[PDB]
């Protein structure tokens, strides 16, 4: 698990797919761009109980969510769609699953468009993300 600070300074997450960071629009679309400077991949995790995160869109003031189908979006109120589980795979990157649809995860295609949940699973490059300062 992780500790304390981790979830006190806002984040840039780095996935290994293509080099994108997660970005969330202002509107609610979420995607991946691969530019560091861009003002809506700064992200703030925080913990909702022990391994547990929600994950804001800091300028979008906007909250990850899968949906049933397995899209992402951001939404202004944060549902049980926003959760998931944060974890530290043996590569030091992390994965994303949904606490709600539990065989899903977080995932950029390389496209830089999300990959839907179904599609998702263990062992992709999609999925591991690596967050990082924002600064």
């Amino acid at each position: 698990a992780f500790p304390p600070g981790h979830f006190k300074e806002p984040k840039r997450l780095y996935c290994k797919n293509g080099g994108f960071f997660l970005r969330i629009h202002p509107d609610g679309r979420v995607d991946g761009v691969r530019e560091k400077s861009d003002p809506h991949i700064k992200l703030q995790l925080q913990a909702e109980e022990r391994g547990v995160v929600s994950i804001k869109g800091v300028l979008a003031n906007r909250y990850l969510a899968m949906k049933e189908d397995g899209r992402l979006l951001a939404s202004k109120i944060v549902t049980d769609e926003c959760f998931f589980f944060e974890r530290l795979e043996s590569n030091n990157y992390n994965t994303y699953r949904s606490r709600k649809y539990t065989s899903w995860y977080v995932a950029l295609k390389r496209t830089g468009q999300y990959k839907l949940g179904p599609k998702t699973g263990p062992g992709q490059k999609a999925i591991l993300f690596l967050p990082m300062s924002a600064k």
